């Protein structure tokens, strides 16, 4: 069975095997995780591009980066979104289970640039358990703000 954490630092800093990139379906660095990504691992962002609801890996710099395209809800109706989220999650969960990946770092898809402006902390955090529970891997989840790391942390507990 997989385990879950939580950490309020910088994602880029994370001691895991793998790091789930929150990506753009072109494969551009912009504001987000994916500055931190693209600073700290610059060549994993070759070839990178890839559709809303999927995911793409890459051995890069050292690491294994993850580019998961979650929707951006601005562009998607609710339902279609959530579908949406629920597939970005479940391709990360198929890379995570296919290559053996022990542990990883994993933001929580489409809840800052494209959250079209609403709080969708438990909404992408219960498509995050759905998903990586098909896993065995130690799962940390990042985070920047310090009540978003206390409910991630009471819905971590709540299990
Ligand atoms: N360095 C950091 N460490 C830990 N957590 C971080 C972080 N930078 C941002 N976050 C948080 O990660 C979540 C996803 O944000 P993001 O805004 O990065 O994620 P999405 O809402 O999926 O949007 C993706 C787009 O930003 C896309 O264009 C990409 O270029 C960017 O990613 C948000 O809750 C952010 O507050």
């Amino acid at each position: 069975a997989p385990s879950y954490r939580v950490r309020r630092a910088d994602i880029s800093g994370h001691g895991e095997e793998a790091v789930v990139n929150a990506a753009n379906a072109k494969g551009t660095v912009s504001d987000g995780v994916c500055r931190a990504v693209a600073k700290k691992w610059p060549s994993s962002f070759k070839g990178a591009a890839t559709p809303v609801g999927t995911a793409k890996m890459i051995r890069a710099d050292g690491m294994t980066v993850i580019h998961a395209v979650g929707p951006n809800f601005s562009t998607v109706t609710e339902a279609e979104g959530d579908r949406e989220l629920a597939a970005a999650y479940r391709a990360v969960a198929s890379i995570i289970s296919t290559n053996n990946i022990k542990s990883v770092a994993v933001p929580l898809l489409s809840t800052g640039t494209f959250s079209g402006g609403k709080d969708r902390v438990m909404q992408s955090l219960n498509h995050l358990f759905t998903a990586l529970d098909a896993t065995d891997a130690d799962v940390v989840i990042y985070c920047r703000d310090k009540n978003w790391e206390k409910k991630i942390q009471e819905a971590i507990d709540r299990r």
